[PDB]
């Protein structure tokens, strides 16, 4: 019986994935009558790149696309070569360009997506088993009936806001700009300055030049004063006002393809799960874009709720499962928010920034800081908490728990291989790194878990446990061992066939 | 030929100590008639501690004090176990008795005293052999020719304006409140206004009694919009105003002895010195009183360039001896001013509050974060830079160089004592723990450096160089030895005699 996900945005096109690779009906609906062409997002960081390894959505979006190698804090710079493992420059793959591998990917596995689809309004079973859900269409009012519902529809979620759920934040400044494309003269070289620019007040300037003709532009201004005009759909010359004000030069550059006025509020819903409802991605939390951390988060809250539900549609998912879901994601939500208003104090107010910059100029010298901000703005950080009642912490130094693999080659029967590729299947995997399968699979789960055997990994121990959503729950690099095993796999995986 | 110091707070008159105990004839001016009653801090911390036990100032001070054992960075917990060595608890020593046993020292060492005199002014000679200063008594005015001018004459300091140094800085927020001492009962009506009360904004209340009939009143408040009242003498029924909207309830106010309008902004003077004018103390750099760190850089600046003067005096001291007070204590001033202000952003605005206590939250669970913090807002703070030519920098961190050792035993065949102690006759100290006299000693700067043998002191190396100010300049538990000792000889006491 249906799962019912609102938003053809990032996140939910990856999570009605998620849930059709595992054989779970999906509907997605969404206000667009096609893909919309107002996808402001251009990069993604590391972290987004090993959860769409996962699913063989990034080979391909890789090659041609050009990566930067600095990870910054606003402009202060984060030394992401201490980050554990090998892992991967952000990657400068147009949103678009990944909305329609996520969408033409959700169909050829099954997804019943709706365009020019609205909710408009849903209610709960009084037995409490499903949700009645009501659809505006050009054809009317319809109103099916889900077993699961998740809001991906933004910060303005009607999910959220009937739910009665609340949207906990506070910003002591409004940025606001535009975001979008115009043309350019083609033939002669371009001129004009582009490069992000930053004036003494933190306002900021981007022309990025997607591609000969088609330039894409991003201003960010700060002020306690209102917005001025009330984020809609621009005019071209609203915004050469806004560079030559920024720039001191004008724009002069024809036509405006789509224009887009924003402005940001920083916000993290209190609860990511009401009974049998679920929000996700910018439903559930939003902020200044930084670090592609909204897409980062987006995908990952997808990745992280997908299989826990399919987990449940088939009757083996343990009674504490679909609650993990809130516990781990309204961590990575309350840790986005929080870094990214810690980035804009380094830019406004201005005698704010002043002593926070200095401030993070020390800190930025401790090596732990810079690791744990490098996890957290690539998106490969907030470690699940893994941990079972009675076994032995492991020992110390530990930072496999909990977090997917680095970028390592696994060397199996035949043809080397992509670590995250090993979770294609979407189930979980048991990693055997001995070169010769001595690792006791437990078969009991062997229906929901994969084992692949490979030859030994540098620095990586010699068995692995990875939950469909990629992150390491056992392994016996620290203490760790067979008995230690088995409690992981009742937890996260359930009872043993 | 004389060396002049305006002011007779902590700065000046410890300076004026630390050139009157080196025979340096010192002429110490301060306008009030008596030693003021406007002194209103009650704490000393551990770094000040150590400056003041370098001359016998702390023992007497600290009997019969009240400690508290933790360190606070707004109002969170520093893991301050985690400091090298053995150190102290922040002793609850009053302003004025701090300053009573300094003029003491200061008239038994011969400077001259002069309260009820104000300096007016001063100029550089053409060919910079002197200054010629200006002072202002009831009787007339003397223009007096002396050798080196340093204005101690606090925040609002004559002798930096004059010699034109900008003082550099910003708030984006003013904080206002009134202080000083109400009589008032003490048994039962004191309640709430116990003990220090945040409360829900930024705005503190403290109430502290001295004893039964005395209270000691400070008040703390956050606003966009600038103070009611320009800073100065103030009314108690201006007090009771306040108090009632902070505690709630009104202080059964008897008399006033003495309370202040006092405003906070924060300044770096861009340069401590200007040829033969120093600045010292609160002349220098000025923020919100934490942790004692405006008492801690006050006795810190006089310390370090009080023995540089008198080296200079005295035909000594190398090139470049007097310039490194400004690189040394301009970083000091710099990084209270600096945390300080972090401190505030934990309370003020209330957004801003929000994820920056979290953030922080996050960074104290660092160790290096904890240290780095705890030592600064402590004042065992900034590690003075050493290096010398030819030296390479030894990689491995070492927390002894360029700062005061830890609080312990040492132990000589004439006695045992702190090592603090050793410093006591204003000299630098060459400290051979190796429990055999097994250290040769540089003969040639015999007269400016002490030889203590003492027995070997655990997580101590077997010798150590001391600078007259407490600093460790060299030792041998790296890969340093005779010659890299006679380098730091050259380098901070000179030619070798
Ligand atoms: C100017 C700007 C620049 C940005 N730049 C970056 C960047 O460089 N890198 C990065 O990673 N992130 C960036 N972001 C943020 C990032 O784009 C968002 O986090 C991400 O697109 C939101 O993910 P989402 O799918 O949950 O939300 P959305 O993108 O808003 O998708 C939600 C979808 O649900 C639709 N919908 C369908 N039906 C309904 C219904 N009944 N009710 C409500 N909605 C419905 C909505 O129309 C929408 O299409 C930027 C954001 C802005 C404003
Ligand atoms: C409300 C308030 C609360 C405080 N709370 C704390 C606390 O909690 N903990 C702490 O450690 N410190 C506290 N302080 C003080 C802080 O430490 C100061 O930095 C320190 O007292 C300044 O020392 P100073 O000697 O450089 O300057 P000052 O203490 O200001 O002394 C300067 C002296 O020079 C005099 N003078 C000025 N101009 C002249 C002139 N031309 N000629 C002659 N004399 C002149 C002045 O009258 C004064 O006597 C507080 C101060 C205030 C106002």
């Amino acid at each position: 019986e249906p799962v019912v996900v609102v938003g053809a945005g990032p996140a939910g096109l990856m999570l009605a994935c998620e849930l059709a690779m595992r054989d779970v009906p999906a509907v997605l609906v969404d206000i667009h009558p096609t893909q919309r062409a107002e996808a402001p997002a251009m990069a993604i960081n590391a972290g987004t790149l090993e959860m769409l390894d996962q699913r063989g959505l990034a080979a391909g979006l890789r090659e041609g696309t050009v990566t930067f190698p600095e990870v910054r804090f606003a402009d202060l710079r984060l030394a992401f070569e201490k980050v554990q493992g090998p892992r991967e420059p952000t990657h400068m793959v147009l949103q678009s360009r990944l909305e329609k591998v996520l969408i033409d990917r959700a169909v050829e596995l099954g997804v019943d997506l709706r365009w020019a689809t609205r909710l408009t309004g849903f209610e709960e079973a009084a037995d409490g088993s499903g949700v009645t859900v009501t659809l505006a269409s050009d054809a009317g009012e319809e109103q099916l009936r889900c077993r699961y519902l998740v809001g991906c529809d933004g910060r303005e979620s009607i999910v959220r806001k009937q739910a009665g759920i609340d949207y906990v934040g506070d910003d002591w400044v409004i940025v606001r700009g535009i975001v979008g494309d115009v043309a350019i003269n083609r033939e002669d070289v371009a001129p004009e300055q582009y490069g992000l620019s930053y004036t003494d007040n933190g306002d900021q300037f981007l022309g990025a030049p997607l591609s000969p003709d088609v330039m894409r532009v991003f201003s960010a201004e700060f002020s306690t004063e209102p917005p001025e005009f009330e984020d809609g759909p621009a005019t071209l010359e609203q915004l050469g006002d806004a560079v030559k004000r920024l720039t001191g030069k004008e724009l002069k550059a024809t036509e405006a393809h789509w224009l887009q006025h924003y402005s940001i509020v920083t916000r993290n819903a209190e609860q990511y799960r009401k009974g049998r409802v679920f929000i996700a991605g910018d439903a559930a939390h939003v902020h200044y874009p930084y670090n592609g951390q909204g897409l980062g988060t987006a995908i990952g809250d997808a990745v992280n709720l997908g299989w826990k539900i399919a987990a449940e549609v088939h009757g083996w998912a343990p009674a504490d499962l679909l609650d993990s879901y809130h516990v781990e994601r309204h961590l990575a939500g309350r840790l986005a928010c929080m870094n990214i208003q810690a980035q804009l104090a380094l830019l406004y107010p201005r005698p704010l920034a002043r002593y926070m910059r200095e401030m993070m100029g020390e800190f930025l010298k401790f090596d732990e800081v810079n690791v744990f901000l490098a996890e957290i703005v690539t998106n490969l950080g907030p470690a699940v908490p893994i941990a079972y009642e009675g076994v032995p912490e492991p020992v110390e130094g530990d930072r496999l728990l909990g977090r997917r693999l680095p970028k390592v080659q696994i060397k199996t029967a035949d043809g080397d291989m992509g670590v995250a590729e090993t979770l294609q299947s979407g189930r979980g995997v048991l990693l055997d790194l001995s070169g010769d399968a001595s690792a006791q699979e437990e078969s009991g789960w062997a229906d929901r878990v994969d084992v692949v055997r490979a030859q030994p990994v540098p620095d990586l121990p010699g068995t692995l446990l990875l939950r469909p959503d990629g992150c390491v729950a056992w392994h016996d690099g620290g203490g760790w061992g067979q008995d230690e095993l088995r409690t992981a796999l009742r937890t996260w995986f359930g009872a043993p066939t």
